[PDB]
């Protein structure tokens, strides 16, 4: 998928998680987020398209999705132990990782 | 190890997992797969050797091993909870990630 | 943070883990290690600054931090199951991954 579609998937599933009623719904949404994070890692964002493909900025962009995938994995750990409310709160905390990348490159 | 040896390790351990008799055998095989996936990420495949080192294709190649490592990690989660048959079925499902990369670059 | 500060964070938390008295202290230290490993992945080490940004050596450097992050994650798994002594021993085993990168690039 392209970068914009992966971002919608990320945004839509944050809300799905917030409103989820059970562990399986949070787990499923978090799995879609991880898939979208890894897929976004393949793109060149518009504001970096003039940079070289392995410029420090493009490396920082790609590693941002590794950081997001690891944070998603911690939240998924909580959902798999059945700690649904703690997983929902960890998911909402993802926004600081979202924001950090946005402030630099979006 | 070189790319071809990492692929054999991946292929051989898929079969080891299929025939495994207990959780520890699946766990051990999945750990060897993850190690091989990360090691393969360092290579340039023959059909991409004319591309630039951070070309979209080489990025897509390397991220494919992140996707495989994450899918392996989900299967390993199942083996560590003792759900041996579910882990064996998740391992067989890895083939769709194997195939997707192969269809593009092998 | 810069590469040198991320390495200190890695070194300091290995010792924190060795002397830890409970699971939460090991968990917290391992989380700081993962964060530092991913952050170090954004740097160019001095001995590679003449290489091209996606040279095989820079790829090998960056993938070394993926390998370290995955090994840290296995240790964290043990700390979250309450197997504190096994997690402490896994952490000390990280040194062979530290050493392998150092022998090549530091
Ligand atoms: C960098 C490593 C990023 C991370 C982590 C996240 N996002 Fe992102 N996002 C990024 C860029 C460079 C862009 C611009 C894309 C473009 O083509 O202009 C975006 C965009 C979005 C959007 C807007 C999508 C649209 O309709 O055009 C949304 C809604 C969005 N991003 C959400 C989002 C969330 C919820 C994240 C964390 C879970 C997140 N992003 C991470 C770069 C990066
Ligand atoms: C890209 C991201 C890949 C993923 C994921 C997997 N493989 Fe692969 N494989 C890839 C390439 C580019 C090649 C060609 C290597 C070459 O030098 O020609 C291969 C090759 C194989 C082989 C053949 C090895 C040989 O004897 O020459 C096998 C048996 C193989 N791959 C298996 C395999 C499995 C089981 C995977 C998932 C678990 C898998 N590969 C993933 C690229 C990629
Ligand atoms: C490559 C993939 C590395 C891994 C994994 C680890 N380290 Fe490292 N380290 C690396 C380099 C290239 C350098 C040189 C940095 C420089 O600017 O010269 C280092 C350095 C250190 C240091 C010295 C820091 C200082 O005071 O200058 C320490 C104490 C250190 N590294 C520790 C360390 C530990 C404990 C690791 C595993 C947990 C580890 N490093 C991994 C490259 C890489
Ligand atoms: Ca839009
Ligand atoms: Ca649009
Ligand atoms: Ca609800
Ligand atoms: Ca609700
Ligand atoms: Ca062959
Ligand atoms: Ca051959
Ligand atoms: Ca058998
Ligand atoms: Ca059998
Ligand atoms: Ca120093
Ligand atoms: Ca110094
Ligand atoms: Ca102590
Ligand atoms: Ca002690
Ligand atoms: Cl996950
Ligand atoms: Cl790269
Ligand atoms: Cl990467
Ligand atoms: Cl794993
Ligand atoms: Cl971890
Ligand atoms: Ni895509
Ligand atoms: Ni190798
Ligand atoms: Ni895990
Ligand atoms: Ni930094």
């Amino acid at each position: 998928a392209d970068l914009e579609d992966n971002m919608e998937t990320l945004n839509d599933n944050l809300k799905v998680i917030e409103k989820a009623d059970n562990a399986a719904q949070v787990k499923d949404a978090l799995k879609k987020m991880r898939k979208a994070a890894l897929d976004a890692k393949k793109a060149t964002p518009p504001k970096l398209e003039d940079k070289s493909p392995a410029s420090p900025e493009m490396i920082d962009f790609r590693v941002g999705f590794d950081e997001l995938a690891w944070e998603i994995h911690d939240a998924a750990h909580l959902a798999k132990e059945g700690k649904v409310k703690e997983a929902q709160a960890a998911a909402e905390q993802l926004k600081t990782t979202c924001n950090a990348c946005h402030q630099k490159y979006r």
